[PDB]
């Protein structure tokens, strides 16, 4: 079983290369299941139910979500309506919406689940229980279980990939917008990679317009929310898992942009 | 010119892991600078005097520090004793050390500085303000200029990255224990990656023992430091800047660990 | 019934005002119930076998502590073995020791919970929904329920005196060690306070030495965990519970140090 | 030489009780200076310019702020074109406005001087520092020198309460918008309380309506940002400063609500 992930889409400029590189991503990699997180999608936080359906018609078979889940109140009215969206299940119980998705594609299934760090964040419920919890609910329907796993802190990303080797197939992490170079399979079978990064602008400041961003730190006053505009990069991981053995064999990164031409 | 740069050193692992393979970076690219980060070496946290000589003796040129400096109060014992030792330049005037040193080879110098991020991390000056400072000093001795940025938020790395594009020669991240993907050269010819990675243990959790660091994150209750021992790897760049246009040209990372296994 | 409870005890000089004033404010106010918060008792941080027995000699019914419930490892072998002492609640499952007490004495029961907030402190369970749980507990036995609640942000504090308004008998906020001057009796009933303050230095920063609090807060450097000498002060409150409305009737602050002599 | 000092204005219902009660206050204490926080005061966050002349209307002769000081962006510009109006003085060089303002009345002038602390708070310069350099200045043309310290943490309140002791004749902290009970006067003559408390909605959460804080605390969801209904307070100090010795020698809290009645 082959997944493809794509990592946070930043606004319209990571919307438009979700559009481009993604039929093309999964023309070459031919993967069975395909995840998007989405959180930044809706000119950078939140998600509306056009993009929710764009990004599905990009190639998105599911699409997760992180702390700006809640950014566009909008999405209180479609989040129950829609089948293959995911938000951190860590949320407090009573949180609309899910913290897990059965993606049935392609012949087969894939329990996907999305979690959300404390460090640095909101005092949410604990993702170490919650992760043990989901993991085994979902091994009753499929050996086949990923993890994006919203976070900070690339202590408790490890922790979390470490806690849960053989358990689940995957854990990818996401959140700080630049893609890390660890990515392996560990000890027990499970894939990890402590960020898979941003698809979005490339010479913002994680999306974000330089100017304004720069601005705060030099200044400490506030500055208005602007998305950046320019050059664009897709950031990514294609999972291999082994069919016989339901061990992760592969675990590759995607990165498309100007210093990274896409090639096939 | 060519400058290797060497990832935050983590215990006695991460300073065996410096022995062997720092020399044999040393044949192999033939570097004209090296610099290592120690600010975990003695034990986890801090420098000892004996150990700044070891890294030394290693191949290092320089030693850049970063939060846990003063962890090990020998250091105060020392520091003043010592050539080539940074610590970051914006602890609060008055602070024993120094955040800037120089080193010579084949007829240039580098300036070498250290600094140290303020997001999620005890409130020093403002690290933006005093790059402007040590930029605008150094460049009245030399246009070669390399910033160790210690910083947990990408967004504060990637601002002082771009910040300083065409006016520091290269700038790269540490602290966050793991190596980042994004290694390039800004558009005014900046070297810039946002972690270099550690260099110590590999199987541990940033260097940790994993179990401590499970339970913490399980129980909320306090664990004993420890180091982890097992598996090691290396982490670190190589960045080329070009004598004559003064821009960087090229940034390789290095992994050394046993998924990416080492050749001369 | 009239409760009497003293905030945070700070090492030596916060036991050596226990032992002193404790014995004469139970003389003065005759309290039903005397509960004292003992999370800095031993030399500024957690509770020594030796201390818990000395504070309950000294006049307490029950012993609730706080973040450095931890502090002195001696605890866990103790915790589980002596009656009425709490630890916040909200700790994990599995944590040892307990988060509520009943205690009864002097003719009647009290149920005691302990709880501890999150902003700015660790990722804990929540202590709303702990708070629902352990009153709906202790009301299946008993009427009379007070809760202290160890918390930093003012909003936390007053936002779970609020929402218990008329389901617990009183709550009163401690760990920041500064007595407020918003003792109440909220809508339902409920005695409420912020913080009822420490008992320990007047004349420290919370009860460590100044000149080493003020060193950290200039150089940002490491300093000495040092308890404060000189003027010691206590800080508690008296509250008054009418048998048969359930409601609280009186909420009284108690200081004593040089501004605020203590008359028998 | 007497002041009265209003702690922190919040929206309309702040506004009305400063309306109301800063004239009778002035009636009863006769203060030579009266000083009160705007920052919350237009509609719970900034200050307007039509406020900040309602205010001063009301019987202020100079105005503090704090952390919301740039919320309403028409502050930038008015706030270099009124007088005594100020702004946390540790906001970078080339922030608009000033840190530092001297009011006269009489044959006596009144430093005033806003600072605002950095634990839980954005990373601006250092106010112990900045508190030097202010003090300095303001020795030079007048022994009376007020602090209006915004803080969240208690530790750096009375850090800089003791740290400035006999060379401010007063600091107040603000911000945490409940009063403190520890007003006293320092060993070397300076007034000192660590929080004065807001002037606003009594029966909200720091002013804001008590269901959305609940309900932000119990869900971790975005909730729209509403000051409470209701029954109001008004919190401040008068502090009387010895003109032979330049000593504070009284420093008394005032509280006006439905626990606390105003007389006269
Ligand atoms: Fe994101
Ligand atoms: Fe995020
Ligand atoms: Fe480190
Ligand atoms: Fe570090
Ligand atoms: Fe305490
Ligand atoms: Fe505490
Ligand atoms: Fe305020
Ligand atoms: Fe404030």
């Amino acid at each position: 079983m082959r997944i493809l992930f794509i990592g946070d889409v930043v606004g319209s400029p990571g919307r438009d290369m979700v559009k481009e590189y993604v039929p093309k991503l999964k023309t070459k990699y031919k993967p069975h299941f395909t995840i998007i997180n989405g959180e930044n999608a809706a000119h950078g936080k939140g998600l509306t139910e056009k993009i929710y359906h764009s990004l599905i018609q990009s190639g998105a078979d599911a699409i997760t979500m992180g702390n700006h889940t809640w950014d566009k109140k909008e999405i209180f009215d479609f989040i129950d309506d829609v089948p293959n969206l995911v938000r951190p299940a860590n949320f407090p119980e009573g949180t609309p919406g899910k913290g897990i998705t059965y993606v049935k594609a392609n012949g087969k299934e894939l329990a996907v689940i999305n979690l959300q760090g404390r460090t640095f964040l909101p005092p949410l419920d604990d993702p170490f229980l919650k992760a043990d919890e989901l993991i085994a609910e979902a091994a009753k329907r499929t050996p086949y279980i990923f993890i994006d796993f919203h976070a900070e802190a690339t202590s408790e990303k490890l922790a979390l990939g470490w806690y849960t080797d053989g358990r689940a197939s995957a854990v990818v992490g996401t959140h700080t917008h630049v893609q890390t170079a660890d990515n392996r399979i560990l000890p027990k079978g499970t894939a990890y990679i402590t960020d898979v990064g941003m698809t979005g602008p490339y010479d913002g400041i994680l999306g974000m317009d330089r100017e304004t961003i720069i601005k705060r730190f030099k200044t400490n006053l506030p500055v208005r929310f602007t998305v950046a505009e320019g050059k664009t990069t897709l950031s990514g991981v294609v999972i291999d898992i082994d069919d016989q053995t339901k061990k992760a064999v592969k675990i590759e990164r995607i990165l498309i942009n100007d210093d990274h031409m896409f090639f096939e």
